[PDB]
């Protein structure tokens, strides 16, 4: 069950990095560069930053013991975006599209 779940998590993350989703996934590929973007309040608002490259590194290091932990990091990444940005910001629309890609496939997780 666990090995199958982690292959599903790796598949989902590989799809989230695929060129077909790149037009809305790209802001989530790497840690938010607070200095480059001039987001001087980011670290005051977001206590636990998360991004797709960090999630990839954790899967490669076998840090996630099951799908629930992996899913919690993916949702943390989207939640930080929803917390920091105004609700009508273009990046929030991109986050909702990438989260729909993730949730529809994560719902198909092997359950035995
Ligand atoms: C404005 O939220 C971001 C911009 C970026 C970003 C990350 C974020 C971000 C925040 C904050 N909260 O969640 C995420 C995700 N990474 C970027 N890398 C580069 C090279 N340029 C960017 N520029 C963008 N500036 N604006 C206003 C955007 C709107 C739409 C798309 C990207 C830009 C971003």
């Amino acid at each position: 069950k666990v090995s199958e779940q982690l292959k599903c998590c790796s598949g989902i993350l590989k799809e989230m990095f695929a060129k077909k989703h790149a037009a809305y996934a790209w802001p989530f590929y790497k840690p938010v560069d607070v200095e480059a973007l001039g987001l001087h309040d980011y670290c005051d608002i977001i206590k636990h930053p998360m991004d797709m490259s960090t999630i990839k590194s954790k899967l490669e290091a076998r840090e996630y013991r099951d799908a629930q932990e992996f899913g919690a990091d993916v949702r943390l990444m989207f939640s930080n975006c929803y917390k920091y940005n105004p609700p009508d910001h273009e990046v929030v629309a991109m986050a909702r599209k990438l989260q729909d890609v993730f949730e529809m496939r994560f719902a198909k997780m092997p359950d035995e």
